[PDB]
């Protein structure tokens, strides 16, 4: 469950969030495998609730109606279809899989779901699966409400519904294998792996049992052998009597720790500096780098939902945010997951983005295509930050880098650093208020490298910054603190 199963020599994964299959399968062929991206996280893929008020939001496809692979991403041909073609380019897919529960238990019966399933919440019917009451915690929470009321409280942050979202009884037998009937389905289709949604309101023991009943992975793609890839999300930033480590039995488990500390160095909050990144990593607490999974935001925190406060980055404060997501790329601790965004109208009433709830860009419900500019980058509101040149070229440092240890690491006792990986690349940044000028080791070859940052290598030349690294490794690096992306970075594949 720990090893990604992407290609070798591909280390990212990218979340193309609430993008169509269609559009993915595209993309798999058309860039992320010449770009070199390991795979996708997508969209739940199952059926979900449509909710119409507010019209169509985002967290709609977190509210199960049943395992029919019908979404507004597409429906079961056009999954089956991505899959196929992305494995064929070797792009991994990784589904967000939602087992901790079915939808609200106030959402009106009826057939407002993405397949038009039958499905009655107050009764706790959902035939398409099927589901009974008998499948519920209804009897198992203790409660007053029903619902989650105390994080403090381990037990009912397994039992009792997360924001009145019916909780699945996983610890029964038939409840287990109606979702391991559906992550088999998926795996079978080719599917690399799980995001497993809310592990946290899932004992480890029931997601085990679970995950007992999965096949290997597809044998026309995968070894013999290949177990998928498991990501759990638990959002544990201290304090509360589950621990991410309760889930290392399972697989992987995302480390929001990562993203929050991040954003307050980058945005030198609460004293911090970038020199303090030093010892990056176990260094600050973090869970260990081989369980890690790692990202600058999420498709929650992006909008100030779940964890992550005020010192997230996200594309929305994109100088930052290309610099953080450039020193996740570089540093060696975790495997790292990129987001992909849609722009939405945010706007802010005391502090609330009242709007955080809004779905993908669509036209009366109807997701709208990812179109791409003649520059590359997409319309139609979608923001693709893994096509942001910036980012992009980082994705492909961290895989010409992959296993090389972090050396040569440098610091101003402030916001000006820089370090290695090994002899493969090196990487700078100015996140102080004066320029950085100085000659450093940068561990490499002597050779004229492109910054891929600032620009590409395209046969012979550079588009952008040119960095000359002398016969004893030092190069010359300047960074304007004005600059628009304050950081540098060069490796073996783009020296010329
Ligand atoms: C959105 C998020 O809610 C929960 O998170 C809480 C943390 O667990 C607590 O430690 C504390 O920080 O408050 C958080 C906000 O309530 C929950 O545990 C997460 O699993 C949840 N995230 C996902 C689950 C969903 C339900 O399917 C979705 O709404 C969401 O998009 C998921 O990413
Ligand atoms: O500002 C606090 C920091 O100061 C010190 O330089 C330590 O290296 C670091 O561990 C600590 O967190
Ligand atoms: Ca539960
Ligand atoms: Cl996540």
């Amino acid at each position: 469950q720990y090893s990604s199963n992407t290609q070798q020599g591909r280390t990212s994964i990218v979340h193309l969030f609430e993008w169509r299959w269609v559009d993915i399968a595209l993309e798999c062929e058309r860039y992320l495998a010449p770009k070199g991206f390991g795979g996708v996280q997508v969209s739940p893929p199952n059926e979900n609730v449509a909710i119409h008020n507010p019209f169509r939001p985002a967290w709609e496809r977190y509210q199960p109606v049943s395992y029919k692979l019908c979404t507004r991403s597409g429906n079961e041909d056009e999954f089956r279809n991505m899959v196929t073609r992305c494995n064929n380019v070797g792009v991994r897919i990784y589904v967000d899989a939602v087992i901790n529960h079915m939808c609200g238990n106030a959402v009106s019966a009826g057939t407002s779901s993405t397949c038009g399933s039958y499905f009655n919440p107050g009764s706790r019917d959902f035939p398409a699966v099927p589901y009974s009451g008998w499948d519920f915690n209804d009897g198992k929470c203790k409660t007053g409400s029903g619902d989650i009321e105390n994080y403090n409280d381990a037990t009912q942050v397994r039992d009792c519904r997360l924001s009145g979202l019916l909780d699945l009884a996983l610890g029964k037998d038939y409840v287990r294998s109606k979702i391991a009937e559906y992550m088999n389905h998926l795996i079978d289709i080719g599917v690399a792996g799980f995001r497993i949604d809310a592990s946290k309101h899932m004992w480890p023991g029931d997601i085990k049992a679970i995950l007992d009943k999965l096949h290997n992975l597809n044998s026309n793609w995968f070894p013999e052998g290949s177990k998928p890839f498991i990501y759990q999300e638990v959002i544990d930033l201290g304090g509360e009597p589950i621990k991410s480590s309760d889930y290392f039995g399972n697989g992987r488990v995302t480390e929001f720790k990562y993203g929050a500390k991040l954003g307050t160095v980058i945005r030198k909050w609460n004293g911090e500096k970038m020199s303090y990144l030093k010892n990056w990593g176990e260094g600050w607490g973090f869970m260990p780098s081989d369980r890690a999974l790692v990202f600058v935001d999420n498709h929650d925190n992006q909008r100030g939902h779940g964890a992550g406060g005020a010192s997230i980055l996200t594309f929305w404060d994109a100088r930052l945010y290309k610099m953080a997501v450039g020193f996740m790329l570089a540093h060696p601790y975790g495997f790292t997951r990129v987001m992909s965004s849609y722009r939405w109208p945010r706007y802010f009433e005391n502090g609330k983005d009242v709007n955080d709830w809004v779905g993908p860009p669509n036209d009366n419900g109807v997701t709208k295509e990812v179109t791409i500019n003649p520059d590359t980058t997409c319309g139609n509101d979608w923001v693709c930050e893994h096509r942001w040149r910036q980012i992009r070229n980082m994705v492909n440092f961290r895989n010409v880098v992959d296993g090389q240890p972090f050396t040569n690491w440098y610091d101003n006792g402030s916001n000006q650093v820089a370090f290695g990986r090994g002899n493969r690349g090196f990487i700078v940044f100015n996140n102080d208020d004066w320029t950085f000028s100085l000659t450093l080791q940068t561990g490499l070859p002597a050779g004229t490298y492109c910054d891929v940052i600032s620009g590409d290598k395209i046969n012979g030349n550079c588009t952008g910054i040119k960095i000359y690294v002398s016969d004893d490794g030092k190069a010359h690096f300047s960074i304007s603190n004005s600059a628009e992306d304050p950081f540098i970075a060069i490796h073996a594949e783009s020296k010329l």
